[PDB]
């Protein structure tokens, strides 16, 4: 007693918008540092009937029965997760149920500290995520600043983590968790030196490696698994999985943390897991361990270095003046434009990037930089030589943005008015569309 | 550089388990009250490339650009959501971003009362959900009892919500939200008298209709939109959608709640929305508005009724002595067996049901009932006449459970030893598999 017509027939209205979305993705130079492209195998898992199943609880400890094939999927995924990040299932455990990166962080923080518990994180403006305790003067913006008491450290004016201020604050504030690992941070992290500040005050070390997850798995960047109590990561960014999250916990360093994490996830926060997500993760985590994926990650860095170098060669400033990972933050001050404007200009051009704060910005509205990353374009097959073109396209957009601001003014409202019917943008979009539209596309 | 070979070659290990799970699903009589079976179109949406897109924020108000087609998809989804539940653009808003029912409830409750705020919900053992404020002696089990301050009202010894208890508590405890709408409750709800109680103490009325959502939409049961400030529903149970949830809010009654709810979801709690989920909901919400789906919902009630009557005809007792909805709770006392044991017995025969507490039960562990529900079997095409067979299978299972208890004792670990290689269970399983395996299967 069901309609089994294909999506096209059953709901043409929506099949259209989706088909449109697919073409936009196909014809864009996507520089969103947190985006990637899932392969057909992952998306078979996300669309699998395994999501009909309620599986509240953990494997071999389910509330309901008929969960034996589910138990095996969840177990394969915890296993593939632990080898992916090159840790022994005797020292580390992992929860594979958190529905997103933000849920994992909240859950793990609650587990470690509880309501009213004290936490430290990097400010959003300096590159921290919302779930790292973010708030401003007039609002507890993230639950992590409301159900917890949070304090936010900054980067120094060169755009680096000011470790000494981290300490000036950690001794003053005496938190139970210090978070590092970031949303928009162009450099590798000194986890060892985070591990020493933690000890000095008896706090847990929380590492959120969602942006750099692949670099950790492939031993290209510092391993936080050597110093951290808890490591979280989304599965959908540089990792190239579905939209989901992982919590890892060091049991050798804190036994009985396993129960704390497992129970904070369920039944404290979530109900039944999304089993199609877990299936999709298992699928990608296999791929993560394969040497063809270390190859991919290596290309992400090569492309990122090549892009940074090419951008500097055309006299564009980058925060910290380069990158160790997959992302660059462009400092636009010398051109007297905002990141807000360049985001709009690149939109008109089928280039996805987003505005970013820079250390000298005293506000998230109208910031003076943009964030770019290479994971998505690398997936599409772009090699180091193609970064020249992307750099070319960005500088060209920067100049047009300068031009249009001179013609229409510095007001965001006014500025945007210049964008439609601009001959140069239309010529540039077509270059973009023609190069993008023909790149390998999963 | 990506691997685009089918799931079958890329990861053959996982495809095997998944194909296994599919067969279990097809060869099972699924009486789990909260389960359903999605059609192929819903699952095309879940596996669509639209989940590559980061969309933090709301429609017309995104942080990133390139979000025009995602904006369209979300707006479509809100619209169908307001349509399906027969509410107006101007009286009701909806947020379609929550990832699951448990997230929607936590998010909505926080929006209404904030940290340390007061809530009243139905105790889990009486049929309320974890996120309705659940705790016990030893632990604040759900975040909804630790983030907030909660009190739990019970059903009477007859299995009905004790409105007198509800009013008496609401007056002594002075809460700001009273939740109704339940996880395991076989009767319709008197929202009118909940609305009345909420007024006497200046409290919000919160209705979680996840189990009955289709009855509310189709005008089969009492309409909570007439009285409630907030209605939540999961999209994946009787509604037959993907795993996700909806928060409805009555603006016309609480101006300024649209903002309080919308910002609770993002950026208080969630990050980027899962766009494949939103698309799938859209796809299913269209279907919900069709009168063919009203037909399906009606079959769900008819079957439920017929199953209740058939069970009674074989001298099986039901809590409240019947059902108004899609679900029955069996009271097993007259047979001196637990629901825990019957669950085990039914697992052996490819019948999914779950143990349930009855009013006389003094704890979640080793309860005296089982909950059965009809939406999944209805999806597969079973009619009123087939309920006789289901009822006969359960009666036969109840009897075998009595025998095995007599042969092996009352300890659950002992009991299970009876199950494998029992001539009767193997005969019964084969009857189940023969009849189930051949029913329509989306
Ligand atoms: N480094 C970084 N961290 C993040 O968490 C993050 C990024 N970047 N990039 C996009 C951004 C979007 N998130 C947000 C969310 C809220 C505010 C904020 O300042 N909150 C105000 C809104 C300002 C206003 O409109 O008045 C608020 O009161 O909610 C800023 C960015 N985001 C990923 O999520
Ligand atoms: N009415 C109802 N509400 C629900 O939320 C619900 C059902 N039924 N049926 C299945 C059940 C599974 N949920 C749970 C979760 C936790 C406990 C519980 O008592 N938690 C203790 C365990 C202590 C013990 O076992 O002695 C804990 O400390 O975690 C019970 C049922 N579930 C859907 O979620
Ligand atoms: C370190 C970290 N933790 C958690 C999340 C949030 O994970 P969810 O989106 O909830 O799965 C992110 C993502 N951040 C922004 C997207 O807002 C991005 O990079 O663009 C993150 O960078
Ligand atoms: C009234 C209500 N609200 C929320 C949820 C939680 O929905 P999530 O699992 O978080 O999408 C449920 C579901 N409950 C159990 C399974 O958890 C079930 O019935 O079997 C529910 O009945």
């Amino acid at each position: 007693m069901f309609n089994n017509e294909p999506l096209e027939q059953i709901d043409k209205e929506l099949h259209d918008i989706l088909a449109d979305e697919e073409k936009r993705q196909r014809e864009t130079i996507n520089l969103i540092a947190s985006e990637n492209l899932t392969n057909g195998a992952v998306r078979e898992c996300l669309g699998n009937r395994v999501s009909n199943k309620y599986s509240e609880g953990y494997p071999k400890k389910r509330y309901y029965g008929g969960n034996d094939f589910i138990d095996k999927i969840e177990e394969l995924c915890q296993k593939r997760a632990l080898e992916a990040f090159n840790v022994s299932d005797e020292e580390w455990g992992v929860n594979v149920q958190p529905l997103s990166g933000s849920a994992a962080n909240v859950q793990a923080l609650y587990a470690l500290v509880g309501v009213k518990g004290k936490i430290m994180g990097m400010h959003l403006c300096s590159g921290g995520h919302l779930t790292h305790g973010f708030f401003d003067e007039k609002k507890k913006v993230s639950i992590t600043s409301d159900m917890f008491e949070s304090k936010l450290y900054k980067c120094n004016s060169q755009g680096y983590v000011d470790l000494d201020a981290v300490r000036e604050m950690a001794l003053s504030f005496k938190p139970k968790v210090i978070i590092c690992g970031y949303t928009s941070y162009p450099r590798d992290i000194d986890y060892q030196q985070f591990r020493q500040i933690c000890d000095e005050v008896n706090a847990y070390l929380f590492a959120d490696i969602s942006h750099i997850s692949s670099f950790v798995a492939c031993n290209i960047l510092n391993n936080p698994f050597l110093h951290a109590d808890v490591v979280t990561t989304t599965t959908h960014k540089i990792l190239r999985g579905p939209r989901s999250a992982l919590i890892f916990f060091n049991k050798k360093r804190n036994p009985g943390i396993e129960q704390k994490i497992n129970s904070a996830v369920f039944p404290s926060f979530q109900g039944g897991p999304h089993n199609n997500k877990i299936a999709a993760v298992a699928c990608q985590l296999k791929e993560v361990h394969s040497p063809a994926f270390k190859e991919y990650t290596q290309q992400v860095l090569l492309n990122s270095k090549a892009l940074a170098k090419a951008l500097i060669s055309k006299q564009i400033d980058l925060v910290t003046n380069g990158t160790d990972n997959h992302l660059i933050v462009v400092d636009l001050r010398k051109f007297s434009i905002t990141g807000s404007k360049l985001q709009e200009t690149c939109n008109a051009i089928n280039v996805s990037l987003n505005k970013n704060t820079i250390p000298s910005d005293v506000d998230c509205v109208s910031p003076s930089g943009v964030r770019i990353g290479t994971p998505a374009m690398t997936t599409r097959g772009a090699k180091e030589k193609d970064m020249e073109f992307i750099a070319d396209v960005l500088a060209r957009a920067i100049k047009i943005t300068v031009d249009l601001q001179e013609q229409y003014g510095k007001k965001l409202v006014d500025f945007k008015k210049g964008l439609p019917g601009n001959a140069q943008l239309q010529q540039l979009k077509q270059e973009v569309v023609t190069w993008a539209g023909a790149l390998p596309f999963p």
